[PDB]
């Protein structure tokens, strides 16, 4: 049986993209740029802070100095940190808490494999820290997803080889990282987005210890 489960944060444990939205909306409003609404915020899924800021400046065909651009990106981060004070256990996706409990009670290791620079804070706000055996520090990984580095780090941090692990992800880049680490991917989403060659569930309520065990056994033959 698998010995560890390696979780991304955004799209699996919780949605952080909503707080990123509030932070950008606040910045846009402060600098007098209209049009940062929920629809626009879809154009920011998977997008860097720097690329996101440029898309916001583009709403007003606005050109800024490199120093001002840096300062605006900093202010957005300051805003995001304020916004996420409101994260709570209500933010936890369906099925996830019961999964974490069941993994823990069965002595299956639990690690976070997220690019989030706020991962530990966000797990604490959601009252989940006590379930995690490790959090892979994204500041210590050389290469981001789709590179397998973060998943390899998460597995190692709980004393397992990735080959002993399942990885849960909602993004194509993250599924590729799981694959290339040697861990078994189980995606949440659609094959159109994630790939046609892995097991996928439609939402996180399907991530049960029973289902994971079934998939693991089905994939060992
Ligand atoms: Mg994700």
């Amino acid at each position: 049986m698998f010995k560890a489960v390696l979780f991304d944060l955004d799209g699996v444990i919780t949605d952080t993209a909503e707080y990123h939205f509030r932070a950008w909306k606040a910045l846009a409003e402060e600098i007098g740029i209209n049009g940062v609404d929920r629809q626009f915020n879809e154009q920011l899924k998977g997008v860097s802070r720097e690329d996101s800021l440029q898309k916001i400046l583009d709403l007003a065909d606005k050109k800024v100095s490199a120093e001002e651009f840096k300062e605006l990106a900093k202010r957005k981060n300051d805003n995001y940190v304020k916004m996420i004070q409101d994260v709570s256990p209500a933010d936890v996706y369906p099925g996830i808490l019961q999964l974490l409990k069941d993994l823990r009670s069965n002595k299956i290791k639990i690690a976070l494999a997220s690019a989030s620079k706020n991962g530990p804070f966000l797990l604490e706000r959601m009252n989940l820290t006590g379930y995690f055996d490790a959090i892979a520090d994204p500041a210590e990984v050389a290469a981001s997803k789709p590179a397998p580095d973060i998943f390899i780090a998460a597995a190692h941090a709980v004393g397992v080889a990735p080959s002993e692990s399942i990885g849960l992800e909602d993004s194509q880049a993250g599924i590729q990282a799981i694959k290339d680490s040697g861990a078994l991917p189980i995606g949440v989403g659609r094959p159109e987005d994630l790939g046609d060659d892995i097991v996928i569930v439609p939402d996180t309520s399907h991530y049960t210890l029973e289902f994971l065990k079934e998939v693991w056994l089905q994939k060992q033959k």
